[PDB]
């Protein structure tokens, strides 16, 4: 299952927070926000609230958010995945998360491996994710559209959503 | 406060499942609440006979409730999940419940109220000293004995038939 | 003389508290309520009380008792046949007292090893009684249609009576 | 949504017995026994008793039970949702409970009207489901391979599964 032969997201599949494999074509007609979570970072609270809150407003509108916890910055997600999935519940979390994941270099997922190559999913210094919380916007045929940096808190994306709802 | 309360069904567990389960819902059954470990001597001897007392006394009102508990040796190490299908594995159908202390300051409030009981205070200390030790629980949630980590399961049948 | 053949609990005799042979095909046509009893039970109060009333109701409908005595819990029988004729006294029991029995192992009566044996007189892990007071409900061709456990009340059966008068 | 265009069981949803809405979908890789059932049928207690066991044998080999409470038959499901589920938990059913469905006429739903005209889910006269407890095999790719009549207990499909696992 070569992952650069990839042409959508929906051709990959996760396992979600409590390990059951999902298969992500369960996506297909929705708008989908992908990023790396941490619980201890800098940047958490305003992340999880702010997707807590883009979540309520547009789930209607077809609006999924794909929360995947990676420790590769900083340690800032050490606990297992029930202690995330609690920390999450902590801010009313109630779109989707997934299990610890690697994000970057050879272990990285498949899926990963794949957005960070996308025309849209591309970095500036390189596609590498360079920390926690950045985020991806997928349209409803599972394709990056575009990337956001880990400052970038998720109100900025709130912009483009109409492009692709 | 835990040192206050007046009975098992004041206090609220995590079931191994991770929701939150008032204890409350024992109110009227007979009650065995144990700290268990998989990777303990006492391990294979603990599960089978728990599970024989809940066979033929389920019909009866026996509740088992057992909390993991890694304090002893380092012989509950595995996340919940993995201790689960490890319950599973002893064909388990009592209640099974997160990963708790009983010792240390980090212990759960219901154990730090239980090793206080009159009939749950240990010879020398109160501490839980091992694997696997037994409180029976009476229908209104009262310690009504304790059994240490060596006295093996069915050791408490006998003690069954006058709380029923 | 093989329980394992029986088609009905008429096949069966029973001693009577008063140690007279009593051939059961005599409740053939009547609804009973077959249950092991104990004097000095838990639940001893509530279910001589509810079976007393069950019977003062529905004895000009059909509905016969079987309490059959059994000290194979806890020792909760331990008086004599005479003594349990006593305290049964001491409920206004107007209904049918038998002779104290087994009800489990080998030494247990003929009726109460082919009554556990039947499909819908079989029990949870294993068809043995559990404790005192588990109750049979059998129609009028002497065949199980129910059991209840100990914990059931007998008044639990009463909703299911209508339906086999 | 046309029922007529469908080639599989996984293109249709149902509502459980409790309420919600389950993508049947989510049977593919199994082997399916769909059955429309009531309580108090003439031939409920064998299809309940017989349902259980094949469940519990061959739940190892991939084998689901489907059962669609319908009162289309002698009125004999007349219970609610809740109440049908509690009759089913009597039999310590764990195989999925549906809600309660019209199988037969125009109000019926759409993965039944499907089914009926499948080649191999076809009646003798007439392709309408004619009594309680009709049984339809549903094999991994959510095709009808097999229809049997009401009279048919359920352990008759037991010589059919391996064709199928």
């Amino acid at each position: 299952d070569d992952w650069r032969c990839a042409r959508s997201m929906h051709e990959f599949s996760l396992k979600d927070i409590d390990g059951h494999m999902v298969n992500l074509d369960k996506y297909r007609g929705f708008v989908c926000i992908l990023t790396n979570v941490a619980s201890q970072c800098g940047k958490t609270e305003v992340n999880y609230t702010q997707l807590v809150d883009l979540h309520a407003r547009y789930a209607e509108c077809g609006l999924r958010i794909l929360a995947l916890p990676c420790n590769q910055f900083g340690k800032q997600e050490p606990g297992s995945n029930e202690e995330i999935k609690e920390f999450a519940a902590g801010y009313n979390v109630k779109f989707d998360m997934f299990s610890k994941v690697c994000v970057n270099g050879d272990d990285a997922h498949p899926l990963l491996k794949w957005m960070k190559i996308q025309p849209k999913g591309k970095g500036i210094l390189g596609n590498a994710i360079k920390w926690n919380f950045t985020k991806f916007l997928i349209d409803k045929n599972g394709c990056v559209v575009k990337r956001y940096g880990p400052m970038e808190e998720p109100l900025v994306i709130e912009k483009d959503l109409p492009h692709y709802f």
